[PDB]
């Protein structure tokens, strides 16, 4: 529980990005400590309408092996409904690239 501010953030871009890292996590845990690779990288063109769901979602990365495989499990990958208006203007457009996660 790392709260939405636990000292001075809500705005330093490592919280935006840590929801985006949660969608990276969830990746995993649909293949294994498989999705745990290295020297790749997984560009998706995605776009998360407000309902929580990627209505848009193109492998553009450098890896096509990585990035087919990662259409699939994304998209079992537990994503809630964008809550602050911050992350939700982010994620209505947001392509992210999903890479060999920690």
């Amino acid at each position: 529980a790392e709260f939405g501010n636990t000292k001075n953030n809500g705005a330093s871009g490592a919280d935006i990005n840590n929801y985006a890292g949660q969608i990276k996590s969830a990746i995993e845990s649909k293949f294994y400590d498989a999705s745990s690779y290295a020297g790749k990288t997984c560009t998706l063109r995605i776009k998360l309408a407000p309902d929580g769901m990627l209505l848009d979602i193109k492998p553009e990365g450098g890896d096509p092996a990585l990035c087919q495989a990662a259409l699939a499990a994304a998209k079992l990958a537990k994503i809630p409904k964008p809550p602050s208006q911050a992350v939700y203007e982010v994620f209505k457009n947001a392509p992210l690239d999903f890479k060999p996660h920690h």
